[PDB]
């Protein structure tokens, strides 16, 4: 039913990209937003002349919505997605999609029975990386060796959501999201052996360091390393996504990409993350608006969440 009628959960840059193709597309209409903390809550309602709502809780209650974009604090995803599916909204979430498997499974069900759009993606972290690496996986044969490795030191730790346990979660999340979308070249995961390590800030609702590690192996032979460590021990940063294949290695170090085989280096066109949110957004309206199914289906959001809670089961976290 046109215009669309959004509302935004959230002002980071998964926000800010749907809001900005949101308010450009003449099928669909910003209505309001809700952020977490207040600078970034004063500097989206003015870059997007959107006034606040003062709860999300009031944002997803509010009749002239029909859409709920959520990409805002790790945990809160599932309990915002489940309470718009229940006041008959549709959702776009910004992966993670819940904190459990059960809840997404939830979720799901959730939205068939009400007939809603539950449609996730995982675009703000290395999204056009990813696709560099799916446009370009055909070409290095049997992948049996890979690493991604995102090493981030900050000092001094903040006292905000991202270094809070409870609110940022197992911090291993995002990272398995992104190994886990080559389920159709590596087969799934068969085997984990993961690590977590937190420093803790006197406060021991948060940590000031922490450092996790999940060694994977896929059913059609390939070994993983997953790294993702971030705070104040850290004196060197690393943001690696190498895969290793018979027939060639792909390196992306940041979003630089480079394709070896043999004696030969060539470098690799990696696309812009608002791009794809931009498609992905345009997609979204067409299949409200006249039905078009999306290509996206839940599923692989859902095993990404499998891979998460199958991790943070062999560290023993929660």
């Amino acid at each position: 039913a046109t215009p669309v009628r959004v509302g935004i959960v959230g002002t980071g840059y998964a926000a800010q990209r749907r809001a900005e193709v949101f308010r450009g597309d003449r099928r669909s209409q910003l209505v309001s937003f809700w952020g977490n903390s207040e600078a970034n809550t004063a500097k989206f309602a003015d870059t997007f002349g959107v006034r606040p709502q003062q709860s999300w809780q009031a944002l997803i209650n509010d009749p002239e919505i029909d859409l709920v974009l959520i990409a805002t604090i790790n945990q809160l995803h599932g309990a915002i997605a489940e309470a718009a599916l229940q006041a008959g909204k549709h959702v776009v979430l910004e992966y993670p999609l819940a904190l459990t498997y059960a809840m997404g499974k939830k979720l799901q069900q959730l939205a068939r029975e009400k007939g809603k759009l539950l449609h996730v993606e995982h675009i703000e972290l290395l999204g056009g990386v990813h696709q560099a690496i799916r446009q370009n996986l055909g070409k290095i044969g049997e992948v049996f060796y890979a690493r991604y490795s995102t090493i981030m030191g900050q000092n001094p730790a903040p006292q905000r959501w991202t270094y809070h346990h409870q609110q940022f979660g197992f911090p291993l999340v995002a990272a398995l999201s992104r190994i886990s979308r080559f389920t159709d070249l590596f087969g799934t995961v068969q085997q984990v052996d993961a690590q977590c390590r937190f420093w803790d800030q006197p406060n021991p609702e948060y940590f000031r360091a922490c450092l996790a590690t999940a060694y994977l192996q896929f059913n059609n032979g390939l070994k993983a390393e997953v790294i993702y460590g971030k705070g104040e021990v850290f004196h060197q940063n690393e943001r690696i996504f190498t895969l290793h294949g018979d027939r060639g290695t792909l390196i992306f170090v940041g979003e630089t990409g480079r394709l070896i085989q043999g004696q030969t280096e060539t470098e690799i066109t990696v696309g812009s993350r608002r791009g794809l949110f931009r498609q992905d957004t345009e997609a979204v309206l067409d299949y409200l608006t006249t039905g078009k199914p999306l290509y996206v289906d839940l599923e692989a959001s859902l095993y990404a969440l499998e891979v998460a809670d199958l991790c943070a089961q062999a560290c023993g976290y929660k």
